[PDB]
Order: C-alpha cells, then sequence, then structure tokens
C-alpha cells in the first residue's frame, strides 16, 4: 500500500544554493523538526504500518519533512519557493485526509503556525 517515496535526488534537475534555502534548513526545518508534534511528519506516511490502504488513494502528492530535510541537505531545490511549496503540500495533505479537530490536524496546525512565524522574516 506504500508508493515509492518522493525523490530526494535528481542529477539532471538544476540546483541552486541561496540564502533563503540555507535559512529554510538551518532555522525553519530544524525548529519544526524539534517540535513535540513533529514526529508524524518526520517520514512518509507508512500506510502498511498504519493499515490505511486508503491514504495514498486520497493523497496523490505526498510530502513529509524527512523528504524536505533530505532535499534541503542534498541541495535539491532551485529556490525557496519550491521548498515552501513542499511544506504547504504536507500541511494541505493532512487537512484533506483527516477531519477538523482530529489530533493529527491539531499537530499540523501547530506546526504550520510555527512555520509561518519563521518564514515571516526570510533573509534576502
Ligand atoms: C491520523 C494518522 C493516521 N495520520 C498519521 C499518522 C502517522 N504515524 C503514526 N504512527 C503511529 C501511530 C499513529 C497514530 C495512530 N492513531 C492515532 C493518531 C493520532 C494522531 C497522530 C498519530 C496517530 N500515527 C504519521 C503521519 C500521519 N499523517 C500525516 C496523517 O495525515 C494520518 C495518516
Amino acid at each position: 500500500m506504500n508508493p515509492p517515496p518522493p525523490e530526494t535526488s535528481n542529477p539532471n534537475k538544476p540546483k541552486r544554493q541561496t540564502n533563503q534555502l540555507q535559512y529554510l534548513l538551518r532555522v525553519v526545518l530544524k525548529t519544526l523538526w524539534k517540535h513535540q508534534f513533529a514526529w508524524p511528519f518526520q517520514q512518509p506516511v507508512d500506510a502498511v504500518k498504519l493499515n490505511l490502504p486508503d491514504y495514498y488513494k486520497i493523497i496523490k502528492t505526498p510530502m513529509d519533512m524527512g523528504t524536505i530535510k533530505k532535499r534541503l541537505e542534498n541541495n535539491y531545490y532551485w529556490n525557496a519557493q519550491e521548498c515552501i511549496q513542499d511544506f504547504n503540500t504536507m500541511f494541505t495533505n493532512c487537512y484533506i485526509y483527516n477531519k477538523p479537530g482530529d489530533d493529527i490536524v491539531l499537530m499540523a496546525e501547530a506546526l504550520e503556525k510555527l512555520f509561518l512565524q519563521k518564514i515571516n522574516e526570510l533573509p534576502t
């Protein structure tokens, strides 16, 4: 029931190092990563482990912070907006699959609040 995880390396994809990407790794991702509610999001959803064969029938663009962290560390992105889009995919997937007030949604909402806080002053 688990698809192959999102790629974290792609040799023919063009890459750039920017100050915004460095901040997304050093500040934004590490602050989220340490948060008490981060653990569900530190790796792809394991639908076999969870016995949720429906998960990847609903969520067609999966994304997790373990993938985003590996992408940042491997210099996968062209620009910060591509990374921010991955974070937003992750949050949105959580809101789509689950229902308002679910524990997992409270977790995602807390992380997203912190995320928007940290990106409120991206560098230049
Ligand atoms: C809702 C839950 C199934 N959830 C989820 C689970 C995990 N991992 C995990 N591992 C062991 C036990 C559990 C677990 C069991 N029961 C209730 C829970 C309530 C709140 C958190 C976790 C729970 N969850 C990882 C990611 C997700 N994401 C992002 C989702 O959107 C859905 C698919």
